[PDB]
């Protein structure tokens, strides 16, 4: 139900700006949704953005979302639907990924999300991710990967 979050917890300005791929989660969600692209524009503590997800019945849907960042945490709001709308805590910060944790409606007991800068991250990045997870009391063991976007390092 909880990780053991870091010492500092520092989340800097524009740090989330631009393009991400949500390829790994614990609760594996990649039956409910697939091929998640995020794009965020920074407006101080506010981000506004697009999430292009694929649905196993509906299409290539798109969603408008905004972050509101408060130090270690942010609030995530999606316009069209609200099952991932919750507070999320930053667990790890890296040039090639961020890890967040929350208790949204879709997983009240806890949801870990890895956002990658690359769609198919190289084995170096995965080894750092593995470290970040142990370092906050989760492990790649209980995470699923988005297999609809084949990646030899995420299998
Ligand atoms: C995953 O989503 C991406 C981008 O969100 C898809 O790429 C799009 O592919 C269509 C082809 O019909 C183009 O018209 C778009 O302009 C493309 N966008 C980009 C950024 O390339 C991609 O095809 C999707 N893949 C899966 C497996 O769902
Ligand atoms: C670098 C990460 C940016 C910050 C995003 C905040 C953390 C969690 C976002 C929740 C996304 C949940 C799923 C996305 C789309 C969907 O499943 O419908
Ligand atoms: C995002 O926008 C919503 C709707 O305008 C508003 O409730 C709030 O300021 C923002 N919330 C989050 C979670 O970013
Ligand atoms: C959805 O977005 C529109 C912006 O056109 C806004 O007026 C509406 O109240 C939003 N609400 C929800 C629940 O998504
Ligand atoms: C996800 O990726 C890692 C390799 O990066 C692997 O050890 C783990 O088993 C994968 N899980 C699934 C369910 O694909
Ligand atoms: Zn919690
Ligand atoms: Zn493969």
């Amino acid at each position: 139900k909880e990780p053991c979050p870091p010492e500092n917890l520092q989340l800097t300005p524009r740090a989330l700006v631009g393009k991400w791929y949500l390829r790994t989660t614990s609760p594996d969600i990649f039956k409910q949704v697939s091929n998640i692209t995020e794009f965020y524009s920074a407006h101080g503590n506010d981000y506004y953005g697009t999430v292009t997800d694929y649905s196993p019945e509906y299409g290539l849907e798109a969603h408008r979302v905004n972050l509101t960042v408060s130090g270690r945490t942010l609030k995530f709001y999606m316009n069209d639907t609200h099952e991932y709308d919750s507070e999320y805590e930053i667990l790890a910060v890296d040039k090639d990924y961020f890890i967040f944790y929350g208790h949204p409606p879709a997983a009240p007991s806890g949801l870990a999300l890895i956002h990658y800068r690359q769609s198919c991250p190289k084995e170096d990045i995965i080894k750092r991710v593995k470290k970040s997870l142990k370092n906050v009391c989760l492990d790649y063991k209980y995470f699923g990967n988005d297999t609809s976007v084949h990646c030899r390092y995420l299998e």
